[PDB]
């Protein structure tokens, strides 16, 4: 099988009636919900770099669009389409079985149209994935917007990941393989939270870029981060490494006053909310044990580092 | 450093219609009143869609423009990018020529880079997305050909398929640098019934037309602009430079002989050739001064 029967048989597997032109011409077309801004946005995932080489297929399809819903939930817009980039070196028809399903299990769970894309012979898999949403114009939750007094809350649990690929095997290797975007969390968040990121590198790096665009800093309380049960029983160092410069969590962190933070509570979500510090002048990201200040050395995820 | 590496070669200019570029977790924009997003998104990898010699300021280039190609082959007003980049090393000269070459591309046609993402991979593979709009209802489309419909195309096929089997050549020029169509397909916006961009080669993509549209077409082969290097040698290896080469990201239209007439009057900034017309059985078929004639054409296809 070659390309376009490639494209045909596991990539235009459904129909997407509300989309104006889906997969079959040179470019898609989306009409726009009225009144709405398109929020737009693309990541990239290496094998062997983004997930362990030896990651089923179709945990490869659900990360791929899952780390991209992230992104437009951390707008606080509702994801609407995606397009896919896949670069294979060979067509493998169990895996691109795999993958696919992944890709439309992830689709289907969000609401989300795979509407176009480009399939690609290349020597090392790489999957590169641009998401589309849609926001009431203005209303976009940027990472700018943080004051001082307001909540530091984050969504889920964080560390998971983390542990879970130093622990290859492990039940919590699901958190890696598996991130749940947050995507009815960041549409509930519209109007209620200051500022906002996702949790794709560590939530020490991802809150400080809220803190440098909003030109403050943060306390955090140590015994607050959510983390799992596991993580509790492991060496407490080793435990807020995990937590807060583990990354691959996809969760939401955010920033929200302590009147808006009420409102919240009263809403039904679809995943727990914890709030672990608070936004302060001082522009340092610091932590406590319990009352006690506590030194902590935090190394984030960069490319090329 | 990645963080560096974006703020030294990926975030160089302001951009006027931008609600929100780069920065953030998503890039957002303000759509003009009655259109529609017109979006798609073109892989570059290196050692197949370019020589690995290639020039970076090449490569920049050719990654924004095949996807202005496919922005133009609707119709439409390219407006934006993002820039997916994956490679293996950081290097400063690369970089240099290489964003030189995105934004020169961006520059020339009114886009601007509002997003992207940038990573450390094993083998340097390029997807930019491109995003333009449309009024309403009025994208060209693969589908809509009709019997009688003039099939025309822009420029000249075979250069870049020529330049890439003949490396230092002068048509090498159209194997790095294709030039995007952008304003002709605005201007065919309204006046042609279909339209596709010939990444491929003329042959097949114009059979992605028939194929959509449930035509045939009956092409000329003595029409086919292709370049005096071309025609200077022997036909059989000329046609399959024309019609199989591919990278040529000219636009290849149908038109109906009024509509026609009309594009003439305009002021286009390229060439335009009839090469043949819509027919109602569902082949294509070539035809070479005034007979039938059997051409093998094997298009494009990544794993073939
Ligand atoms: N992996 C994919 N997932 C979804 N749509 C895809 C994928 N690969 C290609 N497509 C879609 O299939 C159609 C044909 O793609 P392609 O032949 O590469 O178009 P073009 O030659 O105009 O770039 C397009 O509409 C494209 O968006
Ligand atoms: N090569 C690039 N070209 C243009 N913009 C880029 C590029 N790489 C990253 N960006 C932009 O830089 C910002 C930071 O990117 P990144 O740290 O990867 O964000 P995130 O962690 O939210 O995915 C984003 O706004 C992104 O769109
Ligand atoms: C094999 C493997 N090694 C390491 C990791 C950990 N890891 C890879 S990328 C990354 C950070 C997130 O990736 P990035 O491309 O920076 O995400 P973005 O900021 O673009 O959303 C982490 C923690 C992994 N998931 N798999
Ligand atoms: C080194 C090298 N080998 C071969 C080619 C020729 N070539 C590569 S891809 C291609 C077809 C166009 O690429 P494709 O990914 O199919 O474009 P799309 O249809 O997605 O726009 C051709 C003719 C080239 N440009 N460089
Ligand atoms: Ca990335
Ligand atoms: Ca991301
Ligand atoms: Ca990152
Ligand atoms: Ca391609
Ligand atoms: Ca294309
Ligand atoms: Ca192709
Ligand atoms: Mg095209
Ligand atoms: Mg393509
Ligand atoms: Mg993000
Ligand atoms: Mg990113
Ligand atoms: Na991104
Ligand atoms: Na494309």
């Amino acid at each position: 099988m070659a390309e376009f029967s490639i494209i045909d048989q596991y990539f235009n597997r459904q129909s997407h009636p509300d989309v104006a032109l889906g997969i079959g011409d040179d470019s898609a077309l989306i009409t726009p919900p009225p009144n709405q801004q398109l929020v737009i946005c693309a990541d990239t995932l290496v094998a062997g770099r983004h997930f362990p080489l030896e990651t089923s297929p179709h945990a490869i399809g659900w990360k791929s669009v899952a780390v991209n819903l992230s992104d437009i939930a951390a707008m606080g817009a509702k994801p609407h389409s995606i397009l896919l980039a896949i670069s294979l070196p060979q067509v493998d028809h169990e895996w691109l079985e795999g993958f696919s399903q992944g890709i439309y299990d992830c689709c289907n769970q969000f609401g989300v149209a795979l509407i176009g894309g480009d399939t690609t012979q290349g020597p090392h898999l790489t999957i590169t994935v641009t998401a589309m949403g849609w926001i009431e114009t203005g209303k976009a939750v940027l990472r700018s917007g943080a004051k001082v007094g307001d909540y530091v809350c984050v969504s889920g649990q964080i560390g998971d990941a983390a542990y879970g690929l130093q622990h290859l095997g492990h039940s919590l290797q699901q958190r890696l393989d598996y991130p749940t975007p947050r995507c009815k969390l960041g549409e509930e968040l519209k109007g209620l939270a200051s500022s906002m990121i996702d949790v794709s590198d560590g939530l020490a790096q991802d809150l400080g870029h809220i803190l440098k665009a909003s030109k403050v800093g943060a306390r955090l309380i140590l015994e607050k981060l959510p983390v799992d049960p596991v993580l509790q029983q492991i060496e407490e160092q080793q435990r807020w490494q995990y937590a807060l410069a583990g990354g691959d969590d996809y969760e939401l962190c955010f920033t929200i006053t302590p009147q808006n933070y009420e409102k919240l509570l009263q809403k039904q979500l679809d995943v727990k909310i914890t709030m672990i510090g608070q936004i302060v002048e001082q522009t340092k990201l610091t932590f406590e044990h319990l009352g006690s200040d506590y030194p902590l050395q935090i190394h984030g995820y960069q490319h090329f580092a």
